[PDB]
């Protein structure tokens, strides 16, 4: 329907970009999508204003879906696609369009149409932002987190949705990492968003870990470079550090991984068992500045982080393949523990017999079930941080109100042992 | 009531065996059994036609119990007893008979009469086949699997039961191994059977493994030799391989373990910590032909097998002692894991504080409770291959029909990562 | 409100102590407590007659709270405070009193009041016995077990509550340990008490283990000596043994750890990383008599004990911080396994992300929720000794009553494998 976004003027940041607020509509246009056609629910591409990794004011695009029989009070579903590619013609918005001549068409057609159809048939509003942006940086959380949040803001703006509108999130693999940074940032960057829940599995919580896991050792080592690419695309001084150190073979590989039509299918398989350190003159590159610091800002694991990782309280549903061969299980589990230790509300599901592929479907029907409850404000009180759902009773049920509030007010104070009571 | 089955003309393969179809009754006779008298349900021994480990046409017996007020629509319960002996006078049919002078009386008096009584009082048709056969081969799955399935067939024939009559399976320990092979073969050999569910714990999934565990290192080392015996009784080339390699001391042990009245009680207790390798010449005899091939054909663990292990879809309930001292937990754990990844429906229960005797009873009461759901077609949708039941919701619930069928067609296809969506 | 109990005449054992029965009230007096004022429930201090660690007849004090709208039929709640001190001015009764001039005020103000308040508003009679006694022995189970049980008797006596009155227990940490010995002893010492359930987490089942765990390697090393002190106060020959071996520094630590106002707060933080062995000449002395014999009686765990550890059958709810840094997790786990293997009824809940302080709160509201069920005689049938609740069905309903009695009959007898059916 539309061109390759490299040539579309829609995929350009206006000069007055700073006059736009964060999450504000710059301009709109109708879009015929497979997903909209199947649900009889109009879809539009929205050019909106967001922020980037250096707080320069930029823009991105997000496709939206308006259900023909909408739910009351309004509810919003935000699916985060796993682009997992460093090219603008692999962006969600373009590949959603009804049509067969877009390269990264595969990322939006496997499980995605079901979720988004689910949301729309539930009467919910659907939004999916090119969380990677015009930059198309991949695995950079700060750009992804703001872009997705503002994408929801933009959805509320475009349709004049109430400011208390309930907002739910889904996301697998890179879409999780998107969903998971949208939630870390959700506190500061978009406290106007009433986030009733965030369902996401296969989270690559720490970058450096996901790199070392795939680097030199998996047929998906292509993601190692696609990751480096996207971070250097979002951290310009890293680009400045990498470029003069790239060797002959290195320059071809980076140029290829950034070219047109180099989407998730090509990235996955195109560079199997490739050691990204071989592409570079220096293998000590991770320990060197600015790369070492950029990694430690681009992780959700607190024991690694160079910053204070926020701990969102709203309902979260999370899963992961124990046996994950692409996205490591150790960091995701670690993040869940750390967030639970500081009072998160994480329904944690571990799949013993699982593959990164197998878990994508395993987690879909539980998560979608879970989200419908969280829109009704009735996601199950379960034990945080257990591989399995464990249904704990309610304080305002068991104790009654005064005791419940007296019980809850213990958090922060000290037990008889000197150590301080945590959030419980 | 009857003579020793070795002397009984009933326990004989007729000469016209090939005129009979698989699961056709050759002749019947009254059996006055304790289980029948207890439940007010007439019982008969059915000599019926089956097939064996060399596809030559044979026979076996199965006792059946006809309830006084049978359930509608007809449902059939098939208990697999743990004979765990290589002797015809330890065969179930005989010891089921009212009387105290048969040697293998113990297997059908502990927990077994409760199981069959449950089914009969449920109004179900009850049958238990001498899964070991006239050969009384022990640990040979193929003879046991066919013998049981034909028992169900023959039970349907004897009573003119609808051909879609609902069929459930129970078995612990050697009865599990009986029941666990009846299910593998059920696909090819007995797709005529409406298999509504199969509850079985303490499975000796791998022959070789269950052997290695008991051999020379357990007070129940008798099951190691009783195993060797049972495979050689069903595999004549294994027989021919062992016979000249046995030493005098070995011949004594094999003659004894095969003698009259050497049933499960005498076998378990008769040979403590006995090293089967001393009894026969050549210590590498397991690695040598034809035994090595028979082992890798007589295992359900796909990583060992020399064949493609079937993965039945119908509802399954399975348990096991984590702390099991007779049947190793590792192979059964392995088998269950594997079948789930290829789309099995296995409700998995692991017992943390458990003993083989203790787990026999622990799992008995849930499994029967579970089967009654499975007879109503309502076995719990739970997460397959997880140690504890986790009720995951339904697709035709979460998605609705069109989204459900669209979701279901994902299995088999490719994700964006190249690898294939499994059965999920 | 009242003086330091060392100076109070109420805190004295009368000379005719032997005229009193076990659990008979010596005399009472009103107590104006913070908890009493808040719930509108009159409170009294009860001096009552109990037994001690050498079967010589003694006395202790226990506070009670009588609800203004009592539940019918009478029900009793027995909260066990985690005194964790070898000093009488740290006793529960005194610190309960409205007031701020008691040193060990903290143990009765955090989670303790919410537990009791729950109880009173539910209509239960509340009691909390100074389980350590006038001796204030800490970690000495036999004095704690008898003191708490008689505290319950004394309360039945004081108000003339019927002899089949339902009696429930709560206790975490040192209060659990007390709660845990009162349950072992419940059988012998108090078959008159109708104990409907006992919820307790973080149990230091082994004295010797909890000693080693904290000793010299944890900031709570004060509990090592506070434990040691508490035993030597209740085992006079241990006192006689340690006293001449104390070196200069040792006598200072022991006099101090016992002096006034050295309560749980003072012990907890006051002696971090202190080696008990450094204080007393003879590192081998813990291995030497009579401490080694005292420790074997002291450990609840059987694999350690020098006696037959009782396995009470009534419902128990138990938790424990897996990552517990104060009360080691393994001895509670070991204890639980053993009790379950011998037919106990322990509902076991393990906390994955946990610290001693956090598990205190995690488990409190589930336990109170649970106890409310057990007072209704309907604590959940779940799988014993498993980290998570697995709802096991009723044998009677599944098998049927006649079959269930036969299944009950099977326990104690022999299985077909020779070993004996356990209690299941
Ligand atoms: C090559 O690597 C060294 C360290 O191994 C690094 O200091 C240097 O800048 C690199 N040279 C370039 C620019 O290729
Ligand atoms: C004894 O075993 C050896 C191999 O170790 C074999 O060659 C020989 O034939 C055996 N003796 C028999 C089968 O009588
Ligand atoms: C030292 O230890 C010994 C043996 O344990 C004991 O007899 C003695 O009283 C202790 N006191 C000193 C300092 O001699």
């Amino acid at each position: 329907q539309y061109p390759d976004p490299n040539d579309d003027p829609f995929y350009r940041v206006p000069a007055n970009i700073n006059t736009y607020a964060n999450g504000q509509v710059i301009q709109s246009r109708s879009a015929t999508t497979d997903i909209g056609t199947q649900n009889n629910a109009a879809s539009f591409q929205l050019l909106y204003r967001t922020t980037d990794t250096q707080n320069n004011a930029t823009a991105s695009v997000a496709t939206v879906w308006i259900p023909s029989k909408p739910a009351s009070p309004p509810k919003i579903f935000s699916y985060q696609v796993y682009e997992d590619a460093t090219q603008l013609d692999c962006a969600p918005s373009y590949n959603y369009l009804s049509g067969f001549d877009q390269p990264g068409k595969g990322t939006v057609i496997t499980d995605t149409p079901i979720a988004i159809s689910w949301a729309l048939q539930q009467g919910y509003y659907a939004v999916s932002s090119d969380h990677e942006g015009f930059r198309s940086a991949f695995i950079a959380g700060y750009e992804e987190g703001m872009a997705i949040l503002d994408g929801v803001r933009a959805l509320k703006n475009y349709k004049s949705l109430p400011s208390n509108s309930a907002v739910g999130f889904y996301g697998y693999s890179g879409g999780a990492h998107a969903t998971g940074w949208a939630v870390s940032l959700s506190g500061a960057y978009a406290s106007d968003l009433n986030i009733i829940g965030a369902a996401y599995g296969g989270l690559p919580a720490s970058a450096k870990d996901t790199f070392l896991f795939l680097n030199a050792k998996s047929p998906f080592a292509g993601f190692a470079i696609a990751g480096v690419s996207g971070l250097a695309l979002a951290h310009p001084d890293m680009e400045a550090f990498i470029q003069p150190r790239l060797n002959a073979r290195g320059r071809q590989v980076l140029q290829q991984i950034r070219s047109r039509g180099q989407c998730i299918g090509q990235v996955s398989t195109g560079y199997p068992f490739l050691d990204t350190f071989s592409l570079v003159n220096d293998t000590n590159l991770l320990n060197e500045e600015p790369i070492v610091s950029i990694l430690k800002a681009e992780t959700l694991v607190q024991s690694e982080a160079g910053y204070t990782v926020p701990v969102p309280k709203f309902p979260r549903f999370m899963w992961h393949a124990l046996e994950d061969e692409i996205v490591p299980f150790q960091p995701d589990a670690q993040y869940v523990k750390e967030q639970c230790s500081k009072g998160a509300d994480i329904n944690w599901n571990i799949y013993p017999v699982a593959e990164h592929i197998s878990a994508e479907l395993l987690g879909l029907v539980p998560a979608l079930a879970w989200l419908e409850t969280a829109y009704a404000g009735q996601a199950p009180r379960v034990l945080c941080g257990v591989g399995v759902p464990v249904p704990q009773p309610s304080a305002f049920t068991v104790l009654g109100d005064k005791l419940a509030q007296q019980f809850k007010s213990l958090a922060g104070q000290q037990s008889a042992f000197g150590k301080t009571f945590p959030s419980i």
